[PDB]
């Protein structure tokens, strides 16, 4: 209320903050929205991002080391300046995707992602700046993690140990409508090759195993868990019709809600396509991809808290497939939170690359963006809350073995 | 010519006898054709034939026995009696088939190979009955071989030792159009049942294991020899919709020229049925049939000297499936020669029961039973044919491993 | 509250006129639990239940109607015997049903279903015939409906007119959780029937229409909506290897929350099955089932007042498939509660048939009938309510077209 | 015999001619085996050959028409240089091919056809020029037919009217064994492309489309006659696994001993083709290929008199594919011989490439060549045989319809 130093007051200071910062974020937006790069691509991305926090005033008072790890990854730091000596800082983190899609741009709406990111990092700073008091020990990350549409830039800065130290991870993504939580499953690659060998009789049929194989997993789907989805193609299925084909090759993506669940879809969708091997007399490689992605772990305290602080902002409650954010949450309380931005359009279509570069959009990211700041100006000062996100992370971790 | 005892007045002997014995052959093949039965069911069929031999004059001058080793099989045997002390007797036998099919009748004319084995054995013993100088050592035996079209009794008379002491073997079918030999491949027999488990998630689905089976083997027909042949029913594919088929089951028959090839072609089936099973999480029993059916063997000696036989009384040369005389043509030499009984209709068919018990199938029945009979009495006074028979018979069977 | 004639008070009544019919009341359920009779073949449950409303005090107070419309189906009513003249009186009707499963008996608990209407009914009449002051015009109506889980015995019923004069249809279903409403979906039936021409060259193969069929509707399920169903078997794939199959047949049944995607999925499957014909050459039957099954309208008023009552009781609350009451809550506004009766058996399972039968799930039973008729007296004496439940069942059926 | 100009002695000379060409001939088949050319892309061979022609003594005596037609097919045509004055001269055609495989190089020995139809060629020339009584009315016409392989050259001169004044054309082909005549079936390609629209409920799976028309088409060789052949692959299966295929694209090829039976191959794979896209809700475009290939038409006369022939020069008699002489053996009577060159070797593999340039090769083919210019000498100088040449090429293109 009317307090010296009320959270409720600290929590004004984070909206004015990035109210003030506006023109520059939605700049920021501008840049990557009007240069899309594909993973692991994103130099200009990159570029433009690191920028942004060397420049930010006082110049350097945000670390910012480029190339963390990969080289379109980055991380920005910032703490206050004084140490008085005690015990441990509060790190907090927030997450920039900015890699665009092939062909229709930001259909998935990643440059409001990055400006999240940036503009919750940055609330978060000027609440805490304009403190007497001393304030709390907190230590703000920022992490560039590039490759979310392909490859999971995430998975690669968890294996250096990017996670290790943070408590809270935060994060947002450009929906059709305002969500603390939405269920995004565990997903698991495989690429499918078979071998034959090429009068017809003298023939092993490469060709047959690929359509045996397609038939075998169709007749499953009857018998598939209804939360479960399998998806494929043929990529090669032959080059010329006088030559019996000796090589085929298949490209599938399976999805469950848990990693247990995954598991077992993945082991029936082996026998399909081994049983195709066999009918046809063909060997056959089973290739998964380098990475799985897992589910994403909510968490009631921190949603909860989030949900409080949106209402407060005018936002009212109720996706695109699945992300690499869900290996973090399993090594990071996190939430990932959904907002609307203006527009009916759906996600990776080329009329959501529109809404995501517009100037309407613009209010829903920074107001979202306020949200996140609060979100984590609660768990800075409710140590109530730390221990209860700690909990809930901890109960969920054995609920998936 | 017209010398004493000529091997071409033995030849008229005996179509001048079945010639006399036209009117009591065209009453057995009545009786048989008026009242179809079966396979192993043929006891009126057995009565008449074993009657037939008993009433030949003078009374059991031919040694009939009843319920030969199968109820419904029979022998008969004759020998001139009378002993001179040498000197291994010939042995030449004839086979009588008389099985019908179901709800058509006699649509592959069995009626008339039981009266056209019963008319050659009656022509050969009256050629050698009206001979002065002593005759050679022969002995003609009558096989009652009941179950042609399914089982296969002629198998069932193999494993009593019935063909181990026969030298050659005759018999004739009626068909289409006359032909010494006609290429009858090997089969093999099959019955597929799969076993699963009845929320539809924790099901096995045994009517998909059908069903995959079913894809397995169509995609390979295109890989399978052109001479091969592959046909199979679904005989049980689910009982009710609301409840996952726990059971289901195939009954199949494959076919190839030799039985090198069956085995090949049996066990890339084989690893059709077993496919399914891994594919949908079933198992499986493979039950082969009872008897596999081999190809027939031809002998070139026989053939040539038969068309050579077949051509004076007459007969222009130029089929319904499989037969269990191909096992015989293994152990025996032998011949199977089809023959025309003037109509277009096909075997196996209702218009072709009407051609089997029709007046008109009596001339070309009795013409080819003297053919068969002829060629019997060729095997006897030439020597050079005789070793020329098994000469042919050897190698036929080294080139069937 | 302690008010002369409150409405707390007489659904005090109502639930003591239970408990003094009891033991009564599981004679009921043990007499139909310890005969099960299949679908239309009711014969001795409609003996017992009409048996049982004539013998209720005083003799023939109930106007039992055996034999109403269907032979195993019957009408029993009661209504305050007095008229005043006023001023439509309210009917409440509750239904009993009372068909088993081939071989498992009553795994569906069907014995508990009559058991439940037939309380409830009860109920309502004790508590409004211990009312001095002359009691609102009302008409308790039963009505048995034969054949829940085959045919659709309450469609029969509505074509006679049976629910025209209706204001509110109770009843309830055992299952293994306590819930208000479960979503019961619409379903269609249909039988499919190929024909095609029996040397296999000149052939029409029915069974290959009937495999490409299932190949066809196999993969479409990757296109289905994910609360779409589909069920079906071959009942018919041939009868011998060595004929082509001139003949196949299959049972589906489609299932869809809506009957507008109901229409959707059944085009979608017509298509699947016609295309078949297309590629065999065959000509088809598609033969849809006598009576499409309607999904549930859930009234948000009724349910509501339901859960209230049953919270006093003591039930705390949170299906089989798809059942012909769906029909009758789109031309009666009704209610179709699900509970627990002591057991974690599956419904439809032989471990079920135990719980039904049980005297553990009489206590159970007997709540649920409570917790109906107390919410029927609601009905009665809340007019607010009446027109509630009036307007939620009006907006229901403009959204369902 | 021993006689002044005896055809017995003009084919001699012929021999001859043939025997002193050997080394240059050699040149010319090693010139074309060396550099291996694509169907259309024949340059180097149509320079080599034209100027074969342009410099076979007297230089221009053989008149030369390069390009004819199509770039790299040309005309050589030569006649005795005298006129008299009558009265139709006979015209004697022989063709060249020229073009190689992709990868493997003159796997199928075409560099041995068109040194095969020159050396035939230069012995006729050869048997004529050194003849001092007036030489008949003979003009020896050589086409060089481009792109066997593919495309099919001799359609494209057939459709110039290059044939239509031929009376007899004579061609040979290298392969395994020697015979006069071998069965070449008709052919027809097929291009498919399925179009649908890319949640995956709002969904038509052209990859779906694809995989049925496989399963159609497969169940059917069940039922194809035992001389079809059906041939094909998946060119376009899809691109990416999250997104539902659009589009796919089948490429067939079908085989059929005549064109009414090829006809109703093609009519059944259209029924195929066409189930799939009402199965899956897809368009289809079915395209078929430019030119449709002729099964080869016999001659027995022709053939016979070439048998004559060839026993003569040693040859023991008892294929690849199909090919575009049998659309010219449908307007101008020939034969297409096939003969051995020295190898077990299969045609279209990399050994039949070694044979194909090998020096043993050369003995057969000039071997050959010496056959049919014998054969062309029959027809010029017995009138009897070019009746009936020409009876036998009637009756057998009534039958053809
Ligand atoms: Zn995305
Ligand atoms: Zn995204
Ligand atoms: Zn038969
Ligand atoms: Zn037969
Ligand atoms: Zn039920
Ligand atoms: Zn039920
Ligand atoms: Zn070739
Ligand atoms: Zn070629």
């Amino acid at each position: 209320l009317y307090f010296q130093g009320s959270l409720e007051l600290l929590k004004l200071r984070s909206a004015e903050c990035i109210d003030e910062a506006a023109e520059r974020l939605g700049a920021l937006s501008r840049a990557i929205w009007s240069q899309p790069e594909l993973a692991y691509e994103e130099h200009h991305a990159h570029r433009v991002l690191t920028h942004f926090f060397e420049r930010e005033p006082p110049a350097a008072s945000w670390a910012v080391q480029p190339h963390y790890q990969l080289p379109t990854a980055f991380r920005a730091e910032w703490e206050p300046p004084e140490a008085r000596a005690p015990p441990r800082p509060l790190h907090l983190g927030f997450l920039c995707e900015y890699d665009a899609l092939p062909g229709i741009g930001h259909a998935c709406g990643h440059n409001l992602i990055a400006e999240v990111g940036a503009a919750a990092a940055l609330g978060v700073r000027g609440a805490l700046e304009g403190l007497p008091r001393p304030p709390p020990p907190v230590k703000v990350v920022v992490l560039g993690t590039p490759a979310e549409e392909d490859g999971g830039g995430k998975i690669d800065l968890i294996e250096a140990g990017a996670f290790t130290n943070l408590d809270v991870v935060f994060m947002a993504h450009p929906s059709q409508e305002n969500a603390a939580y939405l269920p995004d499953m565990a997903e698991h690659d495989v690429t499918v090759k078979y071998y034959g060998k090429a009068y017809p009789w003298e023939g092993l049929n490469a060709l047959d195993a690929a359509v045996l194989a397609y038939n075998n997993l169709s007749v499953f789907r009857q018998q598939m868990k209804p939360t479960w989805r399998v998806h494929g193609i043929i990529k090669n299925g032959g080059v010329k019709p006088n030559i019996i084909p000796s090589y085929s090759e298949l490209i599938y993506y399976f999805r469950a809600p848990s990693m247990k669940e995954l598991q077992v879809l993945t082991k029936k969708a082996e026998d399909c396509f081994r049983a195709a091997a066999l009918a046809s007399g063909c060997t056959v490689e089973i290739k998964g991809g380098a990475h799985d992605f897992y589910n994403v772990l909510p968490n009631k305290s921190l949603w909860k808290a989030y949900m409080e602080n949106g209402r407060k902002l005018g936002i009212e409650f109720i996706p695109s497939g699945s992300t690499d954010f869900g290996n973090v949450s399993f090594v990071v309380p996190g939430i990932h939170p959904y907002f609307h931005i203006g527009s009916n359009a759906l996600n990776h279509t080329e009329q959501y690359t529109e809404a995501a570069g517009s100037q309407e959009a613009q209010f829903y990211t920074l107001r979202t963006a306020k949200a996140l700041a609060m979100t984590a100006l609660d768990v800075i000062f409710k140590p109530e809350l730390l221990e209860g996100i700690r909990e809930d992370f901890k109960l969920k971790l054995q609920e998936e073995q």
